[PDB]
């Protein structure tokens, strides 16, 4: 049996390797960019209002208020860089979120004491 | 331990980052990534985060990193004007320390299906 409870941890020490390499670095710059666009950015507010579940280009145009032609342009540079998968199988195309870029992202910007919870697993 | 865990349940996969992704204003919060989509930039947070996050001098920010003393402050300028520096005193000399705050609101923008928490379990007997 185990009791699972979730409670605040305490401060992390500010930061817990070194400074970034030549080429970690462009990477990671290289992905800021993508989501440095402000129409990228709330094209990421709508998968993540619908609970990141797989949509449509025309179910985002309708969230959206955009074009096909601008939502689709934008939808590429987001799937070829990683955030996004496609799926294309079938009548309609959906895309998807992957969260494993967004957690590499975090863990570039883990500067300062974080503030995190920890779960206790009670096994009894 | 830490552990970036999946958040299976719709409900809670992207719950801290809708409303700054939503809110008006999601255009800032691209404006910052567009700031930090430069590599020297982001090499001079890890200098200054790899030193425990103290202030440092441009003066010191051009030796470790083999840039120009105009190259350092180019970009330092654009990072405190964005907000993730800021400047503190040494006497006459100034210093630039990493300000938290705006990155600890960036994890939140970016908390998109994961989310990193410690894990600890016990026994019992
Ligand atoms: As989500
Ligand atoms: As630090």
């Amino acid at each position: 049996t185990t009791l699972h409870t979730i409670q605040l941890a305490n401060p992390t020490e500010c930061c817990t390797t070194g400074p970034l390499s030549s080429d970690e670095s462009e990477h990671y710059a290289d992905l800021f960019k993508v989501l440095g666009d402000p129409v990228r950015l709330r094209i990421l507010s709508q998968l993540a209002a619908g609970g990141c579940g797989p949509v449509s280009v025309n179910e985002l145009t309708d969230l959206m208020g955009l074009s096909q032609p601008t939502i689709s342009h934008h939808l590429k540079k987001m799937t070829e860089a990683g955030f996004l998968d496609r799926v294309p199988e079938g009548r309609v195309v959906l895309h998807r979120v992957r969260p494993e870029l967004f957690a590499e992202l975090r863990t570039v910007l883990q500067i300062g004491s974080m503030e995190l919870l920890e779960h206790h697993h009670h096994h009894h």
